[PDB]
């Protein structure tokens, strides 16, 4: 990662935490092409102090997917480790992440577009699925929305995947618990378990989110519950628009070599 200096770094509003870091919109003062100085809005994710000890975590997973540049995943621009602290200098997307913006669009929200996402988002995990790399967190949270629908001028929505975070495989566990039903079952048994297959699972439940209006799955279950979930292999229920239930139970599949390639998710989004 390139390094920028605390100097070029300003802090503002906070935008929210994540697991052992803080979220901030942010300021970098940089000389960009042809030298012009800018000041460039940026998403500064700051990992907790009390927290060093993941600080490798967090950005070895940042970095490996920042060696590949797509169109879908999101940009960082550099991590600030001077002094105390562990900042990477992230791309600032304008509408933020997509379970607030479900939530907050439920009464405007099509199938139409749901289905648009979600095809973006299976492009996303097609390549790297096809570059190997395991993404570890797939989620609504995770999906920044750049742009909006335009019926007006017919542009869809575009969303960028942002950066994994810390590993499941550091993650205490009963923080793992917690992310039942994002975390796979054989996670949950292993956290080495950690594959390829680990994400397509995980597809599926950010499926049911985009379906879902930004509810969680199984928020009602308390950890305990949710491990009794797997135990009793239950699976989502499917959401009101349940257009996309079927693919969302063929990635949540127990069995993670099951679950289907992500081209073969293509092709069953590409069919409705
Ligand atoms: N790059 C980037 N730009 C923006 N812009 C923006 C944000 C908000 C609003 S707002 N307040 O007006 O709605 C408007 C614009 N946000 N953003 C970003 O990455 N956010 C972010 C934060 C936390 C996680 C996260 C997910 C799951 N797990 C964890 C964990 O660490 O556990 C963390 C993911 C993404």
């Amino acid at each position: 990662f390139h390094k920028i200096r605390n100097e070029d770094l300003i802090f503002n509003e906070s935008l929210g935490q994540g697991t052992f870091t803080k979220i901030f919109k942010g300021v970098r003062r940089e000389v960009g092409d042809y030298g012009q100085l800018h000041e460039t809005e940026v998403l500064l994710k700051v990992l907790d102090k009390a927290h060093r000890n993941y600080s490798e975590s967090f950005f070895e997973a940042a970095s490996m997917m920042s060696k590949l540049s797509h169109k879908h995943l999101v940009l960082n621009y550099g991590v600030c480790v001077c002094g105390d602290e562990n900042i990477l200098v992230q791309e600032f997307v304008k509408f933020g992440s997509l379970d607030t913006y479900l939530k907050k669009n439920k009464n405007c929200i099509n199938i139409l577009w749901k289905l648009e996402v979600a095809k973006q988002l299976a492009a996303a995990m097609h390549f790297l699925e096809e570059n190997t790399l395991i993404h570890g967190n797939v989620c609504a949270k995770n999906i920044l929305l750049i742009r909006e629908e335009d019926r007006k001028t017919g542009n869809p929505p575009f969303i960028k995947l942002s950066d994994p975070g810390i590993s499941i495989t550091v993650l205490p566990k009963d923080i793992l618990q917690e992310r039942i039903p994002w975390v796979p079952p054989e996670c949950i048994e292993n956290p080495k378990n950690l594959n390829l297959a680990t994400d397509k699972w995980s597809f599926g439940t950010t499926l049911w989110e985009i379906c879902s209006g930004g509810d969680k799955p199984l928020s009602a279950l308390d950890s305990q519950r949710k491990l009794q979930f797997y135990e009793d292999r239950h699976q989502l229920p499917a959401p009101k628009a349940a257009e996309l239930a079927n693919l969302i139970n063929n990635c949540m599949d127990y069995e993670p070599d099951h679950r289907p390639s992500f081209r073969a998710i293509i092709r069953d989004l590409n069919s409705l």
